[PDB]
């Protein structure tokens, strides 16, 4: 079996079979997950490989690799370059980006970022559409579903993101202060008849390869550069998907911050929609293969639907990240306890509205406008 | 080793017969030129074989066997039985069924099969719903995708449901009489804006496994029963689809008749929504996998999603089966010439008030009255 775990020796011995070094070098290992390890190597180089934990098939590492490399295709400026991959190992060797800091964890500290939204917003809207039958011929890209099939990560984001928040799930973990709130969710049909739409959305539209998992813990930032990471959730799935979640990560570091500090992140959530729909707008009149691509009206409605999925799966990710299993640190580290109680509050809140009130919204002011008031 | 597929004919078709353990005499009886019927007979038996040669890879033999299994697993008593496919050779042998009718000839010759609408109304709802991420764990959904894509058959469907008859393109087939109201459709941007949508869903929204081409011509009836046959399109794809193909032929049959001969056929598109919407409701009652099936209005939501798509299906196959390459003998047997061309001008108005209207439709009754209406 040609599958062996790593280590820092074996990982700097790779490095320079593949001639990546002469070489004189230093080994690290700083992953912080518990299904991977990233081994940095020092001129530097990342060396990225999933274990089995030996639970999780190391086949995400193929996914991973084949994702950050069709990404790169058509912005190669916002992903790590890829210099080699091995599916056998489960290994990706990238560009180190030790220079840059976790988008979340510098956003906590207070750090702005004045570009991040544009850089994401040009991430969006190009490798979402690139991927689709509005770019591809459709029997290429049936092969690209085929490829990107990924049942074991869908089955994570199924169960966290869409099902289990809104049950009373062992997976579930809130504080006992939230539970009259939580409750309450839990017995709202309407809503939760909704949240079963977006997760059959989720199951069923094969739109185009989706990143699966883009929230500010998977993105790099500094002042003047964004790269985006970690696609090991990638699959064919809804337009609205990556665009959701990241705006309702956005909206969870608004809501850990207090007054006219949340200003910059709801300038985000604004020129991140503005630029992903101008981006996919651009792409679609110059790309487009679609003999209806031109039909005035038709990129507007197909705007309205990914605009509203996106609302929907915003709603679903502020929920989940609240009460389910996988917490975000903008929330968890408020202080003090009552304080934190009352944001986590108005996050299931304002996710709720999110998710019901979808179809509402015209724009992206419309939702800042609404989120704004309730979280008053 | 070798490539094993050859060609059959009568002789070698018997001495497989034989071989497989099932003073014989063969007919080839088959109807098209992309595969050979071979009947076989004293006790009798048919071998379906694709020919290589619009060229189509020997591929779909697997598919229309595997399709054939799958549907037999949930209505046995609706679908011929396999007894023996191989995908190399490209064949599949089946039960004879040569005591029936091709339900297209039978209603054309007046025939009104009285329960043709139950039968078909119950193989919807079944086949349909157990193959449906409603009925299997996402996992193996996510495998039976894989394993049912069907790129080239997909591609002709594309094409010819979807995107042709809407443009002056070269594979349409029409009557220059019909022109004035050919390019009627043609310059109606909100209904191909419709057309656009319907399509993207036959694209991306992989819901079941469905057969694909589900018209009268794809049938066999008696009096008392009902086959399917010729599931070589199937893939995963939008539940409404087989309901609206079939509905649009029992309407296009409604067209080539007279008066009150036309009311079966009515009374058929009524009874095959009701049974399916019955069929499919109990099924989803009886064995849905999801948490949220029993939640009071989740049903109701997902049949009016499956209504809205299958009138909106059913518009484009009127459309399709009056102007585009491949017709349907109903329409084109019409006498004399200027009543033909009258009836396939209402076939291609009531398909453009199918898809503009599709989801101002509250029940299968508006429909048929809609219908009546547009045709008198
Ligand atoms: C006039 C007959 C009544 C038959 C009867 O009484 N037999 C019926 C029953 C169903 C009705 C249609 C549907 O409602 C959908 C739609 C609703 C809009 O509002 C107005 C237009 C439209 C096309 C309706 C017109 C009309 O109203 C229909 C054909
Ligand atoms: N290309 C890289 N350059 C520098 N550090 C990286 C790189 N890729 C990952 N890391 C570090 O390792 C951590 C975990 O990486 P990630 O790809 O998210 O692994 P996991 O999938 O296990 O979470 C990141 O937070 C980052 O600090
Ligand atoms: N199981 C069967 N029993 C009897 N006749 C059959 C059977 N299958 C097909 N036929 C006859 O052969 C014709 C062609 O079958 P079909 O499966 O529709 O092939 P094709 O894909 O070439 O149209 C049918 O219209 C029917 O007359
Ligand atoms: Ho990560
Ligand atoms: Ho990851
Ligand atoms: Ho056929
Ligand atoms: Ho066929």
């Amino acid at each position: 079996p040609l599958y062996e775990t790593l280590n820092e020796s074996s990982a700097v011995a790779l490095a320079v079979k593949l001639g990546l070094f002469p070489s004189t070098l230093t080994c690290q290992e700083i992953g912080d997950g518990n299904l991977n390890y990233v081994f940095h190597i020092y001129r530097a180089l990342i060396i990225k490989q999933a274990v089995p934990y030996a639970p999780l098939t190391i086949d995400r590492a193929r996914i991973e690799s084949s994702a950050l490399i069709r990404q790169g295709e058509h912005v190669p400026h916002l992903v790590p370059r890829v210099f080699y991959s091995d599916t056998e190992m489960a290994v990706t060797v990238m560009e180190d980006l030790s220079h840059l800091k976790i988008a979340r964890k510098g956003l906590i500290e207070g750090e702005n970022y004045p570009h991040l939204s544009q850089h994401i917003g040009e991430f969006l809207g190009k490798t979402l559409f690139y991927s689709s039958d509005y770019a591809l011929e459709p029997k290429v890209k049936k092969q690209l579903v085929k490829q990107f099939t990924n049942p074991e990560l869908c089955d994570i984001t199924e169960r966290l993101v869409f099902t289990d928040p809104f049950f009373d799930h062992d997976t579930n973990d809130f504080e006992e202060e939230l539970r009259p709130f939580v409750e309450k969710l839990w017995n709202n049909d309407s809503v939760k008849i909704e949240a079963a739409k977006l997760k059959k959305s989720f199951l069923t539209s094969a739109e185009t390869l989706i990143h699966g998992d883009l929230h500010t813990g998977s993105i790099f930032a500094s002042e003047h550069e964004t790269k985006v990471i970690d696609p090991e959730f990638a699959f064919y799935g809804p337009i609205g998907f990556d665009v959701g979640q990241f705006i309702a990560n956005l909206f969870l570091n608004a809501l850990s911050r207090d007054g006219a500090d949340r200003e910059p992140l709801y300038e985000h959530v604004n020129q991140v929609w503005e630029t992903f729909e101008e981006t996919f707008s651009e792409a679609w009149q110059k790309d487009s293969l679609d003999v209806y691509a031109n039909i005035d009206g038709y990129l507007t409605d197909t705007l309205s639907h990914i605009f509203e999925e996106a609302i929907g799966f915003a709603g679903c990710e502020l929920i989940r990240r609240t009460i389910g299993l996988a917490h975000v640190a903008d929330l968890d580290t408020i202080v003090p306890f009552d304080k934190r109680i009352g944001r986590k509050r108005l996050a299931l809140e304002t996710g709720t509205a999110f998710i019901e009130k979808r179809s509402e919204f015209k724009t992206i002011t419309d939702v800042i406008e609404l989120f704004k008031l309730l979280v008053k």
